[PDB]
């Protein structure tokens, strides 16, 4: 369940959406934190193997535990060319 990758910025980004954090709405009921909404198809994230849904635990060794949202924007904006993404990713999904 926990991987780590690297992604290469471009010059569109980083090639992800965010969504959560600490008094934001929640990406799902049970989970306020930080997860990787959107990957683009074609783009760096994509290649890195980053995947939709990716619970996102650290940028370049930073732990996002409590962290609101707008300060995980700012750590990947801030995060420079490559950017190291430490996720929680579900094997499959109980229901």
């Amino acid at each position: 369940e926990e991987l780590t990758l690297t992604i290469l910025r471009q010059t569109g980004g980083l090639g992800i959406s965010i969504a959560g954090g600490k008094g934001s709405t929640p990406y799902k009921g049970d989970d306020e934190g930080i997860f990787i909404s959107r990957v683009s198809e074609e783009g760096p994230a994509a290649r890195a193997g980053v995947r939709v849904g990716d619970k996102l635990l650290e940028v370049n060794g930073v732990a996002l535990q409590g962290a609101e949202h707008h300060e995980a924007v700012e750590a990947l904006r801030g995060a420079g060319t490559a950017v190291q993404m430490r996720v929680w990713r579900e094997r499959e999904t109980s229901v």
